[PDB]
């Protein structure tokens, strides 16, 4: 099972001692990343994600090529967590976002290069009501 | 995590190993599970199929257009996620195999307003180039 | 409100009761009215139709591509409004019945630069689910 | 005639003693709203519209479900009044926007829920020239 | 060769004593414009372009009709220089943009009106690496 | 300007006068040139064609899916530029004639990491109205 798309989502959604899931994928030649953000605002998210990605070894500190792939992978997922009008993710206060990044060779490293994916699991809660909605998103790019 | 129809619904779509075990576990908790596949990525062939699989199996009953509607929208939105932008320009005998999941129930916390319907799809897309496939993923969640 | 081709044009499309009364009232004021229907939501079958209905009835004359052009763009833009995003993924024997209105004249205030052309459409969309229809609405306004 | 789409536009465009048209639709189980704004900027409009909607009884003060439907209904109409690039509605100074909101059961309340629509009639005037352009927009959503 | 699309791009890309190319097209009933900007941010670009266009005789100082056509022509090209998510052109620092505007009658002025085009040639360089990427864009509108 | 595959690639697409002179000039500098035409604006008929013309002429070799892939993406992106938005709603026997250029080599400065592939297209679009054509232009640049 080398689906860089299916894996990430599964990673994002699995709160089953994630520490192990990670090491399992790292040990399987993968670059993993996990995080959270209190906003569905394009900029917030990207900046937040750009850092968690550079700190962990997911992407080089200075490389346009990889940042485009990442940014792009994120924009895709971002159009999903926000139901359609990405701009609307700005207006939503009291929200939360679980992101998961994964980077590696999807085709068993046979005459192929690296790819990248960004899973976004967003929930919209209210002060009284706990959670009012759930949103999913997945961006998948090649480097 | 606790009782989140969308997450549940996805975790169900994504793991296709001992489905009966994960599905009976699901119904056992006041839930309505229905899965299927679609060899098409056409709005009509998908809604038609899902429309039937959902209905054929007690997920939603057939009488008023209401339940039929709350599913439609869930489907539509999840479908809008499947077909996005890179997919926009891929409509020539594209080998499309869509696996789907539908889940009906109430993410009951306390309030218990009414029930929800959560439709999520996950298929693959064959590209014109050899040895290349694209993953698609969509989720529509609507209150019935 | 006073002499606004777009508003006029819309108020004309929307009210289909005693059209001859509202249309003669319109021409009587140095205007050019032309209405029709289209059972298609294809760019070509719409422009072709509108192209003819407009021309067949003295809205625009047939000689240079100019007038034919100023209409095209009006149409195109109003058509871009009809087909938007939710509509994007609805292209399977979708029962589409489009009613349209074209209005040619000058929203003369004082300046009187030249004439305008205002094309607005308003059809319906049948969804795959039963008992469900979607309204579409578009308006293209261009100076000839 | 229960077309929540056709009605609203007709409402927006009719300056025929609107007070009566309203009461007519209210009396016919409809939630009406009317307004104006001097900007075609996404945020302006939405915020402006969000208020006129909550003050009148069109939407609950605290409910994510209805605000999404509203916001969405608006975004649709907003892509229209602005000819295509919604971002461009920001650059346009000296403009004006007449909005009309309507909420109720389009299918005679038979085993069905509420829907919503947002009509936007925008005009672009200049200091010398009165009005240089007219723009129309309609967003229609289900709650 | 009256392709207002092909010309502009050719103009943009040709660093062959551009002064002559211009005069050649001006002398051939064309309104030309050339420029540069250090940002792929929608607003930057448009404002930057709006000025170079009004100063040179490409567009009237006060006219909604021509500014829409221009703005639109730019938005098109702008979605190209930025690979897909125009918003992402904001995040890119250390960039550069060569723009070329052209306005005139594409169909030999026979019973036809003016059109407009905006070529955008953008390069993404880094402090060490010279240039990491090249982007092209073309917006074409009718006035 | 100096050795910029994209600019080169475009300047090549755009000028169709003494191509052999501009192409031999190109190869003479450690480059790989390949041009062609496509009477289609379908994702598959374009990639298929380009796939072959590129491969048929030593631009990219046929063995691993890698090179086939780095071209695909270049193509796809340049194709996404050709089909944009106004084009979105123009899919009825639209007379589409696409001229394309592919260029493979290294925009070698000093670093010489690896080679690049630059695909750019430039066709025309016939509109339903008479005497009307639309220019399309796209460029995809990817590192192999």
């Amino acid at each position: 099972e080398r689906r860089i798309g299916r894996l990430s989502v599964l990673l994002l959604l699995n709160e089953a001692e994630e520490s192990t899931q990670v090491e399992e994928l790292e040990r399987d030649g993968w670059k993993v990343c996990l995080g959270k953000v209190g906003s569905m605002d394009a900029h917030k998210v990207i900046a937040a994600i750009e850092t968690a990605s550079k700190k962990s070894g997911v992407i080089q500190s200075e490389g346009y090529r990889e940042s485009h792939a990442l940014y792009h992978a994120t924009m895709e997922a971002l159009h999903g967590v926000t139901r359609g009008e990405m701009l609307l993710g700005s207006l939503l206060r009291t929200v939360g976002l679980r992101f998961a990044v994964l980077r590696g060779n999807p085709y068993e490293s046979e005459a192929e290069g690296d790819w990248i994916a960004v899973s976004l699991y967003g929930t919209i809660g209210a002060p009284i009501k706990g959670l009012e909605h759930e949103t999913f998103g997945v961006g998948i790019n090649h480097i």
